[PDB]
């Protein structure tokens, strides 16, 4: 029973230091990123901010707006094959900016397979388990890789670099990083297992990039600054659920105006459809109705352009290279 | 007046790191543990989570439910001989999963003696004092050991390894660890004496296991994760009061729906029935949680998940595979 | 502008470790202490817990109860000479357990002088200034010492050992230690000057005892545990205001039932009568009505007996010797 | 992506240690400070506490009070030329105690130029950008210096000493230090960029004084203790917005909700400011809009600030505010 001597930090524990540059204004900043993935060998270009594949936020209506801003949507796994066919028919321009989501079960794999065959324009797969450290997940990734050699594979979640390497070597292109921090995640309270989001991203990013692989910082961001910190720590993408919750484009009706936001393995999800899809049985919360998601997007992108300006990054690419954190109280 | 340079952590200061394993699902995990005790030489098998011997939670009704899940109940010391006789008559299947509780007083010892002679199926004794570091307690343990050489003895409470050794060498099989962190304990506020629960368990577990003895992490767990951290830190058992408070099976009626939960040495206990525990405990109104079944399932479920995530197929393996990280 | 590398702790930051002993029960513990003062050469015996010389708590009615428990009362400086005469007439058994209080003003010195000459049984003087680090205070101590060679002199406040030494060498017997922690003190908010109470007492106690002098831990205790930690850190006496506030014996009527409790240099005290008596213009608070102080005394003494039991101290004298602190979160 | 090993502290993390001295009473302390600026070569005398150039606090009505106490007011940049002319007409005694404010835009520079030409008695300029680390701001400072060689230039905001040096070498006399801590600043939340205010001042004061330059601690003070701490850490001036917010002298009428008197206080680059006025990238973040409790007349707040800083100086042994930093020793605390 060892205690790690190293203190692990989250986003609230740090700030980014401003640095000298020739960038006056935030509009000068290019947030678009180009990635060539390790295993799929595919090339991606866009603003690497991903809507999480949760029931309320990972929707086709959200994708349609996100895609307008060159942003990415991981679509929740509970849409039917027909729903995807309709989306492809009506929103072909978005298909480059979505991922189809699957658990490690036989049925999920079948359903996903059918969607991918029916919609060849979808080139991203998002794989999620309760235990991303399992040998059974490693072998599921190997299988999906072999079944879809040209699809880009997102796989999670982990918080440590050895499992990043193993999953990348096993066929995943992009590793989803985060266990505990998620707004409705409850691992810490229900299992005492987890990891601070910053330190997770810091360590895992190193490990991924040593293999020419990529990571998603998955969860923990409560504001655009955290999104900026995630990127500064080395995250190739940033995945957000809570910050996108509560908008008009979110699934659900308005309930003080509120929208319901619930974990992917929540009791609500369990009743609606998910047992060990995520590491914990997530919370169900009522979030304040934020209105149209446009305005939230603009605030996130704008704040990230400002961060880049202030650290001297003309491109989001350069952020990590120019990110220096200070520890605060 | 020295200050210890080492910072002592509680559960909220740490997390458990996940580790690579071949365990997909939490249902795979075996929470049952088999212990052979050092002094009693008895063997126990069950899920080593214990309901604290407090008035509201350490009840026969609670024990009847706990025993169905192979879990243990330390029965509060205020039940009569007749009440035990009735419980033995009606719930013989439970007797292997309960402990009879006693203070260090002559009257307590006599009453416990009568209960154990009347109910030979009860093979666990729980002893509790205000000052678990006193020589008087050491001698009382020696006496109880001598009086009941084949009963397994739980004795507390302490927070440091030297006293763990002393109590084990004096005849206790299992040492109850924790002074301060208890939900209704008030030692820190009233005496300024105490110890963080994680650091207590870390140090005390080593000390006990060096003698082939055992410990109970007693108090401080506010959620199943803490229960998991306790086990990861080396606790052989984990004892819970606050987390079992507020249920239908708890002593008391419903009072917002609430149940009353009070310290073993509280003013409420003193009026209802002095230095049983290290502090005069709090009396709190806790939210009515409903049936305890659901709570048990949450605790066990979360602990199975923990074990899955660190690669422990059995609860035995937890501490071996527990690596903690310090957090803010 | 240097930052001290050593983190300074308060009471909340530590716990006392229990230790092996032959003490079963708390009733076995003797809280009485016997002190022989350095400069006055007087001897004191009692339970070295002092009611602070504040308007509401440092009263004759309070002293009459405290004396029954062999405890001390520092009487506020706003009682008249006649009030003292009457208290000597009616409560002669208390006079050994009270101190007369004075500021460093000429009028305060005269009034105190008249009280001490009229009541020769009062053998303790309590001196207080806004700036206990002042050469002006050093010289006032010298003067009081010379005027009253056989009276025991409490002087404050400080938080550091070099001033402890200077004040003792100047003729004070007992140094009041604490600047900031007081329940209605506001130095931190109003001046940013202060010192954590535990670290104050640790460093100051050493410094005092090196000269065969004594200290009072003045302020910061919110509960009997803190009182125990004060003593554990080396405090010869412990002085309490907030903990004694709110009782039937306290000056004021009942106002939820409440009693008013206000700083010695508060706006309330300024209007009632102080300017630079204490380091900050103190708060005025409404405290919950606690009832009769007997009960509070019993809780304080009882908890301190328990502490001594748990560390193996049969006498309060032995506490610091047997006090080991652990740092907590 | 490096993490700085050094923990950076804010005001809450420290206390000032009292020290032995001959000063009994706080009235003995002289808070007035004399500065001779590096680039402007001007000499200033006063109590080096500045009202921030925000909409509600940096007013002419506030300046007229502040000046009475030899205190300084940075006037917000949205006053007209005529408004300044009227202020000069009516309050000539204050003009030495105010600064005219400008962003780095062409229109701001021209308006400020007109004000300075019309009011020659105003000898302080306050320059503020979103990114004080920009080469475009360095250049703007060089141009203002050249345009007004005898005016004293305030320029910000930064948090690090290399930018202090650059800005001073480029012609600013006084560097405004602080990014993050401001009451209605939101950089940390919106951008994740920022710096603790104490560590800012410590580092940046050293850097400025090495050049015989000066700094303002801009933002973060929530009480007079913080103000004292700022000065203790090396700040030549201390600039305050939230602490002056909510008074009778402040722009705006009293608000009345739920048995509560309040005044509105908003960021210089807030949505409120954007709607009311050319503030887009004036400051590093789009600032908050808050309702602050009505505090009454500012006189009383001033007296609390000055009184508490006199006390601080007494307790550390500083007979002059000048001596504070020399006699400031901080201790690290927990709460
Ligand atoms: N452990 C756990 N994580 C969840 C659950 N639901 C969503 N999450 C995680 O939290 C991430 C979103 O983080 P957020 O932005 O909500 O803080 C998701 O991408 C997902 O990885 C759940 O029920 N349990
Ligand atoms: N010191 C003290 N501890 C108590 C009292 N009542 C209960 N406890 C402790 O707190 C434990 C339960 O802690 P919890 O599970 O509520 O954190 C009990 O098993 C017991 O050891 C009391 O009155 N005083
Ligand atoms: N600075 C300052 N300290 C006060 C004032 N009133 C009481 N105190 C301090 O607080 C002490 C009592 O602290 P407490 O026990 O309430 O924490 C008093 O003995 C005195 O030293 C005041 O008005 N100003
Ligand atoms: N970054 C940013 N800072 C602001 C804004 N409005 C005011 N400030 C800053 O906050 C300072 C006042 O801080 P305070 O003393 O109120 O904590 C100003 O001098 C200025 O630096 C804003 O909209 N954005
Ligand atoms: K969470
Ligand atoms: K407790
Ligand atoms: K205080
Ligand atoms: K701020």
């Amino acid at each position: 029973p060892r205690i790690d001597a190293d203190l692990k930090l989250d986003f609230k524990d740090v700030l980014l230091r401003p640095k000298r540059s020739s960038l006056k204004s935030r509009a000068e900043v290019d947030l678009e990123r180009t990635f060539t993935f390790r295993n799929s060998k595919q090339t991606y270009s866009g603003i690497p901010i991903i809507v999480a594949n949760m029931d309320t936020v990972g929707t086709f209506e959200m994708a349609a707006v996100m895609s307008q801003h060159s942003m990415f949507t991981a679509i929740h796994k509970h849409y039917s094959l027909d729903d995807w066919k309709l989306f492809a028919t009506n929103h072909p321009e978005c298909l480059q900016n979505v991922a189809v989501s699957s658990g490690s079960g036989q049925n999920d794999l079948e359903k996903m397979t059918s969607i991918l065959e029916a919609v060849p324009q979808v080139k991203f797969i998002c794989l999620d388990v309760a235990n991303g450290y399992s040998e059974h997940f490693v072998e599921f990734v190997k299988l999906v890789r072999a079944k879809f050699p040209e699809h880009t594979i997102m796989a999670g979640n982990v918080v440590t670099g050895e499992m990043v390497e193993e999953l990348i070597l096993s066929g995943a292109d992009i590793i989803k990083v985060g266990v505990g921090p998620g707004s409705v995640c409850t691992t810490r309270t229900k299992t005492g297992v987890g990891y601070p989001q910053l330190s997770a991203v810091i360590e895992c990013a190193d490990s991924a990039h040593g293999l020419k692989g990529h990571i998603i910082s998955d969860g923990g961001c409560t504001c655009p600054g955290d999104v900026a910190k995630a990127f500064g720590a080395g995250a190739d993408f940033v995945m957000l659920g809570g910050m996108f919750s509560g908008h008009t484009e979110c699934a659900g009706e308005v309930i003080r105006k509120l929208k319901l936001f619930y974990g992917m393995s929540s009791d609500t999800a369990m009743n609606k459809h998910v047992a060990e899809y995520r590491a914990s049985e997530g919370k169900t919360v009522e979030v304040p109705y934020k209105g149209d998601v446009e305005n939230t997007i603009l605030d996130i992108l704008g704040g990230l352009r400002s961060t880049c300006t202030y650290v001297g990054a003309a491109k989001l690419k350069e952020l990590s290279r120019r990110a220096t954190f200070i520890r605060v109280t």
